[PDB]
């Protein structure tokens, strides 16, 4: 869990796989909006995207504070694991 190139997008895994993707997106917004303006939250029903999401902030500083504060937060009773996203085009 290091600084691996600050990014305005955070990658979340260890998510509760039983939750419907629309609900999960909204619930993510509920807890992450406190750190500043979110452009989008990406969740896929794709198979290799099971307990995963990307939260895209306008500012890199929102992402950094969100990663620092919410590391481990039990979300649907499951502690989330958060890193900076790694550059692909999305």
């Amino acid at each position: 869990v290091p600084e691996t190139r600050p990014n305005h997008t955070i990658y979340i895994n260890n998510l509760n796989e039983k939750i419907k993707k629309d609900e999960l997106k909204k619930s993510l917004y509920a807890i992450f909006s406190q750190f500043g303006q979110i452009l989008d939250i990406l969740v896929s029903r794709s198979l290799k995207m099971r307990g995963q999401a990307f939260v895209i902030f306008k500012e890199v500083s929102s992402a950094t504070n969100a990663l620092r504060s919410m590391q481990g937060f039990p979300f649907y009773d499951k502690p989330m694991r958060i890193q900076y996203a790694k550059t692909d085009s999305d």
